């Protein structure tokens, strides 16, 4: 492609102060804390990941923060920094309310359909501009959207995410453990993924949502999905989701991937339907110096 000029920046760290712990094991520990740059006369509010040395994991984590400093936008989570202590630790945007998958389900009471549609319109965005930059991500789930505020959510942990090399339109995969449920047919077939792999991936997020967290083809072991999906079964239809709805997100699990819909049309979609949301999706009756991460820009 073009010369990507992402800025990398390395941070002290005396500059950050952790606060508390947001979950920990199995990678390593993930802190609540604050950042503040030397002269700046600002805080802000960050999360931190201090790896678990081992090369191998020193790696995995310094290609996670090349992925997310090659990105900025309003819906992906913005990665300030990495700090090359002896454990390295990565310095992203704290998003308060954690994971959307465990938010959904700790509300599914309060969350109305204005809420969700909105969220499915954020990340058909968010996920549009990686297709921009040419990046697959290759593990898109409810799992890994973050909520900034209910309002606002964005997407991150781009564990499994690459970038697509020049004249490249598609990644080939080393056999890896991977989400299976959530993938494109293709994917498991022929561990192959795309953006349109990616649709598919979306289609379950969506899916992920309007069931508030419920777990797709609950029960039925990994092993047999692939039968399945040739076979043409697919996930059932939401109690509140209208036939558009539905509808959109079986196009999304289409076997023709040119045949799934591009996440333009996808934004556009959903756009229109929140515009109205009571229509498209029924419900039962509906400190002192901070600074956010999207309102502060790097000194030059
Ligand atoms: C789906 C969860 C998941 O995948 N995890 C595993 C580790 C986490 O990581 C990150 N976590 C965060 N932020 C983050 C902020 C806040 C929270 N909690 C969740 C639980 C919630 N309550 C606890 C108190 N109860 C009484 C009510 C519910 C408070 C908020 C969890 C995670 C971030 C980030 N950028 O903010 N990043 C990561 C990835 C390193 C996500």
């Amino acid at each position: 492609e073009a010369p990507n000029q992402a800025l990398l920046r390395i941070l002290k760290e005396t500059e950050f102060k952790k606060i508390k712990v947001l979950g920990s094991g199995a990678f390593g520990t993930v802190y609540k804390g604050l950042w503040i740059p030397e002269g700046e006369k600002v805080k802000i509010p960050v999360a931190i990941k201090e790896l678990r040395t081992s090369p191998k994991a020193n790696k995995e984590i310094l290609d996670e923060a090349y992925v997310m400093a090659s990105v900025d936008n309003p819906h992906v989570c913005r990665l300030l920094g990495i700090c090359l202590t002896s454990t390295v630790q990565l310095i992203m945007q704290l998003m308060p309310f954690g994971c959307l998958l465990d938010y959904v389900r700790e509300h599914k009471d309060n969350i109305g359909s204005q809420y969700l549609l909105n969220w499915c319109v954020q990340i058909a965005k968010g996920m549009n501009y990686l297709e921009d930059r040419r990046l697959v991500h290759r593990d898109l789930a409810a799992r890994n959207v973050l909520v900034k505020t209910p309002q606002h959510v964005k997407i991150t942990d781009f564990g499994l995410a690459k970038l697509l090399g020049a004249e490249e339109k598609e990644y080939h995969a080393e056999g890896g453990k991977v989400p299976i449920k959530w993938m494109a047919l293709e994917s498991i077939l022929h561990r192959i993924y795309t953006h349109q792999s990616d649709v598919w991936s979306y289609g379950v997020t969506v899916w992920e949502l309007m069931t508030f967290g419920s777990k797709p083809y609950d029960g039925i072991p990994a092993s047999e999905i692939s039968s399945i999906l040739e076979k043409g079964e697919r996930l059932p239809q939401p109690p509140i989701c209208t036939i558009d709805v539905y509808m959109i997100m079986v196009k999304c699990w289409m076997i023709d991937a040119d045949s799934r819909p591009k996440f333009r049309e996808l934004i556009i979609e959903f756009s229109k339907m929140a515009r109205d949301p009571q229509r498209y999706l029924v419900i039962q009756g509906d400190m002192d110096d901070v600074v956010d991460a999207d309102e502060y820009l790097i000194p030059q």
